[PDB]
């Protein structure tokens, strides 16, 4: 009491537009906030089949699901029950640019996610519009405070078919709903994200993430 | 050929969300497509007073309004009567990122503009959230083709209080609705945009743009 | 004060640099008309020739004194003389190539002297620079403004490539007068066009030309 | 008969120019390649006292010093005895940009390093020219292949006095001298780097780095 339980449910609704293509996607899942693990079943409700790589959406589908050790302030679990919100930009190396936001709330044992995602300027023959991506490689998010706001920057990479990589820089700004939530010091958060399964058109996808916060070398 | 008249009316509808603040803005104006001039009266219908600098929105409020000389293919006038659409990213120097789009159609003597605008990651004490902007400086858009699509990049700058400047890079991708509209060669488009007047909170704004296409030195 | 800049000036230039780990030295001798914003220069690779990279990436490094300034815009560059000024520049190419360059500019009599350095890193082996697939810079427009108390010019640039694709490069130059008391200009634009008029097969010898004109943008330009 | 020995020496010379200020700096160190730990004593031979934050130079003062696990190809240890070279760009958030190069060779138990470092466009009032930096935060370098070349991208941050942070993006390209050195798959390398001690003007500096390669979650 102690808002967050060892096992939580996850309800998510994303709406968005990439390349002028509108879509709506519902998510239903479960996770273990204290182990930093979560899974979700996603369903394209409108806009299917998506004309673009589903992978660009997957980080938009909650840093509550991250294992924080005792020596690092856990801004995210501290933000409940009132919750918090985040904004993000994704800057892909070929000019594709996405913005996204999620307003995260909690009712009982369930997190609710209102997610918006917009992508512009993706080249027609790029790996995104040609759906040539395989997965995100595991990443490390750098967490720091800027102008009063917890900020996470990430150098990300999509593995492509033919074993090339496709670079994307992510900046996320995280804001507790409640006044006064103490900001953490600089720290790192390892991520790995995986589409465990999906149908042909990616109208149905099962997503998994694992995340662990740490202080970097040599204290990790 | 185009059915674009020397004098046209402009109907505009924008919806958007900056920093989590949703808004709706209507525009009604008139322009001279062949003189590359237009003006518009904008009214904030929802979300007023805006908590952010109105200037960030104004380039989203149609390159049909640009004087094109004979020796340069005019992709925009050649796109009608069927019309065209664009997507844009605005990358501000302090991490603020916006995306925008506009679907442009024509019915008789009126252009219709369905515009969307999203902005994320603006710092609380930056010139945008603190409304320290004065105007966009006159600019020059660099037009070229990339992956089969007409693309415009601009080095933009907002004049700020005290005559400092706040930099923003714009990339716009332009796509004619009808197939096989001939793409132009590399060229430049000069722009100047100005808020001619506005009320205290910028719920009401009169906007003007002048744009002229040219080939650069030594010609221009 | 009187600039001591004549309508017809000589240009002496010395570049040294390193791109992709390849060292080079290039000399330049040219002439120009500061008030007309036009200049031409004959360049000769003295060391490291033949260059294994596109000569074009070097050409903007080969002096905003050579820009026609109208009377209503403060001319920081001509006012920097006789003492002179220096600039530093970053070039950020869309495929990861990054160059930095500097020029220290002085004047003796009818001649500008230029000590130029140029370093480029992270150009991919099969990109248009290492493969020498560039044709020219397209005409550009430099945005001039005071940033952190220093006149700065930002530019969206584009190299035409063979196959008529374009290759994007963003430029930022910082310009600093050597002498105190040089008035800073308000925001303005400088149109450029730069052209290799001729070259020998390996670009060991190159004739370069530039035309530049400052203006206030629309609606009065 | 291995080229890499458990305890090795490091001889280094850097020459460079930041904001027009020329400098020469010699380094003499020792390290343990297999444990990814090294220390070096640096001495400014020319250009002291440096007018800029010594911290911008420290990553330029060899990925052979990284603990590589068996399941990740170790490109750097495989590059000896002949050696390898790297080029780097450092893009700071306020427009300061640096490039650096190191040509690394080996004789007996000693690595030799020919290092060059050039920085431009640092603002006079910024934390580099004001010497307001305290340290690099621990980081994670993302290693991947692009156009045949091992490439490392890093989201870096300098902690500043007052506990603000100053962001810098690093790209390094690494090239074995010898033909036929096998490229590794995608992986991460954790770093931490620390000035253990220095005299008042940073004419003398003792530097330490620890680095460890890993596969990220869930392995790590
Ligand atoms: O937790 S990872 O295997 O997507
Ligand atoms: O089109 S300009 O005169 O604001
Ligand atoms: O005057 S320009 O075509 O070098
Ligand atoms: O080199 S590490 O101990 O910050």
């Amino acid at each position: 009491m102690s808002a967050i339980k060892p096992d939580m449910k996850i309800n998510l609704r994303m709406e968005g537009n990439v390349n002028g293509h509108h879509f709506v996607i519902d998510g239903d899942g479960t996770g273990k906030p204290f182990e930093g693990k979560q899974s979700m079943d996603l369903e394209v409700k409108e806009g299917g089949p998506l004309p673009f790589a589903f992978d660009i959406l997957t980080t938009a589908f909650n840093r509550v699901f991250a294992e924080y050790p005792d020596h690092i302030q856990d801004y995210f679990k501290q933000s409940f029950p009132k919750g918090y919100s985040w904004e993000r930009s994704l800057t892909f190396e070929d000019g594709g640019i996405c913005i996204a936001r999620n307003d995260i709330t909690m009712e009982g044992d369930t997190f609710y996610n209102k997610v918006r995602f917009h992508g512009v300027n993706f080249p027609a023959n790029g790996p995104v519009m040609q759906k040539k991506t395989l997965k995100w490689e595991p990443s490390t998010e750098k967490m720091y405070v800027r102008d009063g706001v917890l900020t996470g920057d990430i150098t990300m990479a999509l593995l492509l078919e033919g074993n090339a990589h496709y670079r994307c820089d992510s900046r996320t700004t995280y804001k507790a709903k409640e006044k006064g939530v103490k900001l953490p010091g600089y720290h790192l958060v390892d991520h790995c994200i995986e589409i465990l399964s999906h149908d042909k058109d990616y109208n149905k996808v099962k997503l998994y993430e694992h995340a662990v916060a740490h202080s970097g070398l040599p204290d990790n």
